[PDB]
């Protein structure tokens, strides 16, 4: 049976999905806050 | 802020988008069990 730690487990990963170029090994999470994987922005 | 009227909301609705022929007006859910709209099964 589901609880609610598959339920969030699955919240978080469908909304990784939506990063352009996600991560492998994540920061934590904050969930009153959206989910975005960091972006390549160049300085260099 | 979410609560859990969001994101219990959100969870059934991309569990809902595998329904092949979705439907509209949805029956009451269950959350220990998958969920699956009626398929088109002919007997006429």
């Amino acid at each position: 049976p589901p609880t609610l730690d598959s339920i969030i487990t699955e919240y978080l990963r469908e909304q990784h999905a939506r990063c352009k170029n996600p991560v492998a090994t994540c920061p934590p999470f904050s969930l009153f806050t959206p989910h975005q994987c960091p972006e390549p922005k160049q300085r260099r």
